[PDB]
Order: C-alpha cells, then sequence, then structure tokens
C-alpha cells in the first residue's frame, strides 16, 4: 500500500476511534510529514485523497478540518470495497456455476458451521 | 484424478464403465504410471471408483455426487471461506451476510 494511502487511512482510523473530530483542525501536510517523517508531497496526497472522499474540508487561512458525515462515508465506504471484493465474485461464480438462491445461502451456512 | 472426475461430469465416462488404463491416464498427463495408479487408488478409497478383481477399475454409481460435493467445497474454499473470515473480523452477523448475498445479488454480476 502507498504511503499516501497508508497516511490516509491512519487518518480516516483516528476519526472512527474518535481521538479526531468535527471542530478540531487535522494536520497539516507539514505537520505530518514532519511526524511520520515522511515526503510532504506524500502526506498532501493522502490529505487530498480524503478531501475528495468528502472526509476533510478546507477552512480558508486556518487548515484542514472533518466533516461531520466523515465517519458514515468511512463506513460506507469500507463497506462497499467488502462487499465488491469478497461479494461480488462470489455471487458473479455463483452464477457462472449455476447455482440458485438457496443453494448459494446453504454454502454460506455449512461453511460458517464448518470452519 | 481431474481427467476421470471431469469426464465423469461431461459424461465422456458413464457409471460402471471402465477407466483408461495407468498408461493412457500416465501419457496424458505425462506423468510416471504409477503415480497414475495412486492416483486412481485414491479415488477408489474415496469411493468414486470400485474395482473388479483382476478385471480393472470402474466408475460408481457415487461418482457423481461424490465429485459434485468436492467441487463445492472447492468453491467453499475459494469464495465463501475468506467471506467468512473477513466478515468475522469486520463484525457482520451471518444474518447480515445472508441479506447483502441477496443484496448484491439482485442486479447480478
Amino acid at each position: 500500500v502507498p504511503l499516501y494511502k497508508q497516511i490516509a487511512s491512519l487518518i480516516e482510523d483516528s476519526i472512527v476511534d474518535g481521538t479526531l473530530s468535527i471542530d478540531q483542525r487535522v494536520p497539516s501536510t507539514n505537520e505530518l510529514a514532519a511526524f511520520h517523517r515522511i515526503n510532504p508531497a506524500t502526506a498532501r496526497n493522502g490529505l487530498t485523497l480524503l478531501v475528495e472522499a468528502g472526509i476533510l474540508y478546507k477552512k480558508r487561512g486556518i487548515g484542514m478540518f472533518v466533516s461531520a458525515q466523515a465517519p458514515a462515508l468511512i463506513r460506507e465506504r469500507r463497506d462497499a470495497a467488502f462487499a465488491a471484493t469478497y461479494v461480488a465474485p462470489l455471487i458473479d461464480e455463483s452464477i457462472h456455476l449455476g447455482f440458485t438462491r438457496a443453494r448459494i445461502h446453504a454454502l454460506l451456512d455449512q461453511v460458517a458451521e464448518s470452519r
């Protein structure tokens, strides 16, 4: 995983854990660069990634802040990544193999009951 | 191993029909005849094939169910097991995942 992504995820984690709130300045490119001791452009790319997702917003002349719906955004995105990565190919292959809805649901239970 | 099984699935081999000689299986897979042999031995153990003393090995009427059972277990290991593990890690209940299965289904792939 690229460093700008690792930085972005650390910030989301802080938002999920509740250690970073809504009216709390987010560490700046310069502050993140100094702390994690990484390249500024890397910290920047991480922050921008969160902007483009609607998780952070710029308060003119003050700094970066957290959107109130950030928690919902991180949760919804991670849930969608989960569905596409783990459920989408499962369903596609089910159709390919010709399984019925009942068969797939039974397979799920059969595996859960027998790990 | 697969050749016999795929063959039983596609009908190139019917129930009670004799299986190809180990030499043929060996040549097809480009392996040692002894290896093809124990591979056939494993199929007998599993009940996919049965043998007539001094005559050879034949396709069991049970092979169909047995082979299909092997395939869903492969599907389960590839798609369902990883799904279950991640679901547990993320804190999703099985009921939720059942629902999600239908959810993703509606507008399938």
